[PDB]
């Protein structure tokens, strides 16, 4: 009956039924196991913890993130992973349900095949298909048209689909935002003399990632105004009772992302991917690109985008053209949005693979 | 059959069978030979006394302590205490139940081998394992999180625990208290004029410790106050009738302990030791070793501490951070109570050293 | 005239003109007050001793090292301790010359303008400069590609370098040795019933760190024949007359380096951040990184490596890929033979920071 929609982001894997409203569990993609001797003696532990827990019991555990820039490590924690999902979140049998689940644009073969096989087999679910994130996106603001930049940690992508077919040469993937942002923060923090190095203390720069960024409009004049000695000091508070008092690192990080040079890497920055990927289209329909330029994903979420990205667009691009990018408020479960936009609507009802039809073919059954 | 927990104390042995009341019996750790010339010829009497037999008979002994800096000094007076403690107290044969025996944390190696080794060939025990004194503490107060504290003339200690694991990288061993503030009792009694030299007598120093000491909120303004004319004196009595008046030794000699640079010695204060213990574990955690610092061991319990503690601490620690300090009744007792807890309860049953197991393994067992 | 090298050791500091020998004096870094009341009314005593003479008057101090953790505690004693080596030791006027001082790779911001600008306005020199420790160690063994490693008592760090080109995205910063294995082998030698705690012993800890340990090429097999009567036991003397006797703890100290789980901190060792290094650099590049490890610093003495660090190495590398580490001779003074080459050569003799251009700028200059 009721279809579900469950992705596999690597934030903040998002689990909820087809529609209508938002994700019923969120939480980070995190197992871990505790590196301790036990002296208590309950013994009343688990031989691993998945988050939300995993992210309570801090400091008595090596977290291990089980996808790591765009694909998972092993299937053994991943199983895990699902089973966490499935039971004590969304309490529903696997064999209920036909499920939808979500890949990354442009991800390794044969990691789709191999990910469909041991899901059928661990699992048992009676129909399944895999829609790729970035796709879904163009669902959420009900647009049908339009390049879509779809930016989540580890993985973004900038994919131009028009009325309603997707160019499949002008598709470019960047394994860039934003664990590298993650790690590059903690390489910036670390420069005014607070040392991170453990894994559970890897979160709090997570923390402090989200909440406490901007982005600025021009770099280099906001950059300015901060060599003076002019207040852009926030003092945040940690959890042991330590006061840090940052203000230039703070625009600085996420600024980090146009330009990859300021990592080193040949790499070219949003500002250009996105222009080079609209301009891999057609010369007609290009036309038509701009003002269907559609932002996504909770590495958006920077209180000082999209009017940088505004202003970078409008001189790169030809003179006297239609610029507007359209980033609606709450974009890190745009992803979601859409893929209950699919699972609940017929035509697509009669579309799942399902069990006799894996069954005869196998699971060679890509295209 | 049930088990019997017998703490192997620096003091002050301390025994009594698992569950659910006090130790039945505790007593001064002291071996007394008699010292002068035999005269009366009835005769028969002991070639060795034992506590507290020992401690009824003072100026006729020579006092020798077998535990002195937390290691036994030799197994030939061991052995007498072990054999008077089972038999002329409890009244039972070590044949019958499995044992549960207490050490110092961080005790030197080889004398925990030597120890279970020579216990099993003396007294035939069936079964038997060695718990520290610091842990035990925990159970006492049903703790799971938290800084404990065995100390006792004369070895202390500082462990910090975390639900439901022990942390090799924190813990801190000081040979300290409480020994070494009997003989500067000693030491400054004889500023006042009474002096005291024989072994014996200094049992008499040890009762003045127990019962009229006690520390100050702050040091300096108790000491300003005590330079006034205004009478801080009780007068004490003497075992031979004799009248003793003291006042400001009376404080001085407890608040030695907080920062031993009156007896010359480099190591640091409890306040600090304490503090920096906890700033050996990991970041998020500290968050809830405030306000679950709990002191225990017999050597805690002059009145004016945990509030010289508490209002030290506070100071220190970041601000407004929650520290409360618990330091109920029953703390000479603690890791007995502690020790009664686990001996009763499964799943431990399984848990124990057993003699055809011991037997195949041999002396090596520790790990 | 020719400029003067002084190095800003962990340790140790080391000082010396610019070329070509050795350094003229090397000390470990200690101040030490006289800790007890004065009885001879000479008196001669000097408020601070700096070493050698602080390391000849153990016992009646209380040592304090400047540098702890890799950055200096606090102006006031470092003042005195550059005081000390410029005039008491190497007789010079800093007014006399360019000199060239050393910090980390990676150390607190802006902990290096405010040493640079106390400095400047303190001894009041001509011009300056500072080189990271690291990039030095290639000059010291004449190599032109090279992963460079500065471990000193405690910091040590790994970044790869290609001719002649330092890469930012791989520097990585290890706050791991020596100093902490320093304090391991206090811990461990309490396990063998010698206490060291007071802060002057603690000097000799250091010293058998020095001299006697030595770490093993297969850690298992080495664990099986310490268990047996095997001889691996060497008899140290001790400064009061005593006799220490260490078998198995005399490997366990430095196989620390190896595998941080004794510590239980969340780090990965000398083996796998060498590895981790190198995998964030570049592809081409990579060939040339395998075969020119280099291996620097006083904390990679030990006499049983590196062939334990080839062997293991060598079975993580990619398969038939030639691996050549070399550690030369001198080490103690390889970031100071490094030092010397550059400063006595042109063109970067009219690179110095001079007084002039530093007045005008101020501490910004320093980038
Ligand atoms: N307010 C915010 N500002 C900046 N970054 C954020 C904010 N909220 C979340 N993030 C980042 O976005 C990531 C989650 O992105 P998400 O849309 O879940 O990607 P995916 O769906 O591919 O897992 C997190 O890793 C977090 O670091
Ligand atoms: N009321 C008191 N005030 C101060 N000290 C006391 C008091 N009662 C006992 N003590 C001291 O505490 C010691 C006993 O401590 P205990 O908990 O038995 O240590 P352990 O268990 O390690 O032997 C005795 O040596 C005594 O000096
Ligand atoms: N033969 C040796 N074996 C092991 N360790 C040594 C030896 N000689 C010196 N050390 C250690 O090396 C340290 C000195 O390292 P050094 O190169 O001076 O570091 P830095 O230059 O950063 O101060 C000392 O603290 C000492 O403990
Ligand atoms: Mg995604
Ligand atoms: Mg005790
Ligand atoms: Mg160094």
């Amino acid at each position: 009956t009721t279809a579900l929609v469950c992705d596999n982001g690597s934030g903040l894997v998002k689990a909820g039924f087809a529609g209508d409203d938002a994700p019923r569990a969120v939480f980070p993609s995190i197992v871990g196991r505790p590196r301790h001797q036990g002296v208590m003696v309950g013994m009343g532990q688990k031989d691993s913890y998945v988050g939300d827990e995993a992210q309570s019991k801090r400091g008595i555990l090596t977290l291990k993130y089980p996808i790591e820039h765009g694909i998972i490590t092993n299937w053994d924690d991943m199983e895990k992973i699902w089973h966490h999902t499935f039971y004590n979140e969304l309490r529903v049998a696997p064999e209920e349900h036909p499920t939808l689940l979500t890949e990354a644009p442009l991800n390794p073969k044969a990691n789709r095949e191999k990910m469909t096989q041991i899901m059928f087999e661990t699992f048992n679910v009676p129909a399944m298909y895999v829609a790729i994130q970035a796709v879904l996106s163009l669902y959420a603001s009900g647009r049908t048209t339009g390049i879509v930049l779809d930016s989540g940690d580890g993985v973004t992508h900038n994919v131009p689909i028009y009325e309603g077919y997707a160019l499949p040469h002008a598709i470019m993937r960047l394994d860039l935002a934003g664990r590298d942002l993650t790690d590059y923060l903690m390489k910036i923090l670390t420069e005014r003399g607070y040392s991170f190095v453990t894994t559970a203390e890897r979160e709090i720069v997570r923390d402090i990632k989200e909440k406490l960024c901007y982005v600025a409009l021009d770099f280099e004049n906001e950059m300015a105004t901060a060599a003076s000695s002019s207040s852009l000091e926030k003092s945040y508070e940690l959890p042991d009772g330590q006061v840090i008092t940052i203000g230039n690192e703070r625009f600085r990080c996420p600024e980090t992302l146009f330009q990859p040079s300021f990592i080193g890497m040949e790499s070219a920055g949003i500002h250009e991917t996105t222009y080079n990927s609209i301009m891999k289209c057609d010369i007609d329909i290009r036309k038509d690109l701009y003002a269907n330029n559609v932002m996504s994903g909770g590495t958006t979420m920077y209180p000082g985008i999209a009017d940088r990205m505004q202003k970078e667009i409008t001189a790169l691009a030809p003179s006297t053209m239609k610029i507007k990018i359209i980033a609606p408020p709450e974009r890190k479960y745009s992803v979601w949005i859409g893929g209950s936009i699919l699972a609940s609507l017929s035509t697509f009802q009669q579309m799942w693979i399902t069990k006799q039809e894996y069954d005869e073919a196998g699971p060679s059954i890509v295209h």
